[PDB]
């Protein structure tokens, strides 16, 4: 489809969440409910990936904080890779401040991620993340939600 | 239907911020300029760079202001995008636009010009807060000249000036 | 529209083919069968190419190999070009066995500038296969040397046309 399209911009997927004060209120509802990013490749003929939140938060995160989390897809072309996935992902939250004005902040957590599990290997034929990304006091700061709407933004470390 | 041509949209993106956009049946076109105007032409929007900023192609065939009658008129718009609010307001990137002379590299000469946006144009300003344009880019007459008609089309050039990106230094 | 979004990764595609098992069965049955890539650019505005390959063989390879062919298609970004196009082709069958090394297939070459096909699209210069059809290898692999390693996987083989940036 138009997921084979989606190629992250030299390993990097910004994902844009609307609707997020509606959202929001779903999330505190319903611990379970998450949000999904558009699968992404890392590189052209690369790792499918996907990235996925809680708005509510998740584990240690629930109810208190923002949890982000990436998994792995069954790609096309995962017969030429080398497994298990082993590329740094790096998280950001984006401060949606004019970087005209100021160094935006935006909060980042990266992982390396760890072949002792076996959440990064080969699809057959979820993920690392963050259970406290930010919590809800910090994430009213700033520009982390604007126009109602936040950006996840994935970079994924490549060759 | 409409949809997927606006996702087909979001896919549109310069390559190293250009974008090349192609007018074909050009007599035809230029003739049905001059009997119904003032036509327009929109080139497809398209993204400086990829989480970039959107921006429209325009032309007229048949001139606009200054331009009718006797100049192809060409002009930029900056459109609302997905990610404005990451962006630098307001836009302040340098435009080339060229008109192409399709002759083979087997040596070519365009007619081209470049301007540094304008802080005060108001398009250029971020979109929730009228294109920027020459009105005489090409005279009717000097389009005839070269290359700048074959075989019916023309290529309409708009070339952004890409941030630079910054590296420690190593 | 849909396929002039193809492009063309550092001049670069891979195509996967599906069915592999389904098609060469089917390739027997039709002598002459052509599978033919996706329509490619070499870079974005660019030239316009397309893959193809016999999965029972043209030519000499007939019944025994592999054909790999790639030819020149019209494009319209043709005029902004050089020509004849004369870029160096990587043609690689892929193994697609983990890197821990992959045994891959490959032929490189550099265009003839009397090959017609690829002197500028859209003139006739003597019948319709000087013109439309190109060039590329006839017994790139055997039947028997692809059953070996990881040539097939899963019932896919991956073809790779490298087009060499100059």
């Amino acid at each position: 489809e138009l997921e084979e399209l989606s190629v992250g911009s030299d390993g990097v997927l910004i994902w844009k969440i609307g609707s997020y004060g509606r959202r929001l209120q779903e999330a505190k509802a319903k611990p379970n409910l998450e949000c999904f990013s558009p699968a992404f490749y890392t590189h052209k003929y690369g790792y499918k990936l996907q990235v996925s939140a809680f708005l509510n938060g998740n584990g240690s995160g629930e109810g208190t904080h923002l949890s982000l989390y990436i998994r792995v897809l069954p790609g096309a072309f995962d017969n030429l890779l080398e497994w298990p996935f082993a590329r740094r992902v790096t998280f950001s939250l984006l401060d949606q401040s004019d970087p005209g004005l100021a160094k935006p902040q935006h909060v980042t957590e990266t992982f390396h991620p760890d072949p002792n599990w076996k959440n990064f290997q080969k699809p057959g034929t979820l993920g690392f993340g963050y259970p406290k990304f930010i919590s809800h006091q910090d994430i009213r700061k700033r520009n982390y939600v604007r126009d109602d709407a936040v950006f996840i933004r994935a970079a994924v470390e490549l060759p």
